[PDB]
């Protein structure tokens, strides 16, 4: 319940197969600490709102491509889209507000 894409066309499929939910990317890295701790409330959320919510893990080390594009400088990012719309963006590991944007905006 946590896809992890494996690059550029496996995202721009999942982000067209996404319908009218809310899509989460969350651009990480395995050697990064903050991402290791964020990790559990992100599995909760993503179970708690399973049909209005999809979440996409970006390993940036895999996707350089994407991470570049998305211009990422700090793990971990979280990119907020709805219907193609790019709805919020914010970096770290701030449980209380990865939930605050997942609540206000499905």
């Amino acid at each position: 319940m946590v896809y992890q894409v494996k690059d550029k066309a496996d995202l721009d499929g999942q982000l067209t197969k996404a319908s009218g939910k809310l899509v989460v990317l969350d651009f990480f890295a395995t050697w990064c600490g903050p991402c290791k701790m964020i990790s559990p409330k992100l599995v909760e959320l993503s179970t708690q709102f399973a049909d209005n919510v999809v979440v996409l893990k970006v390993d940036v080390d895999e996707c350089e491509d994407i991470a570049m594009e998305y211009n990422i400088s700090s793990m971990p990012t979280f990119v907020f889209l709805k219907n193609g719309v790019k709805v919020e963006e914010f970096a770290g590991a701030n449980a209380k507000r990865l939930e605050d944007v997942i609540k206000a905006n499905i």
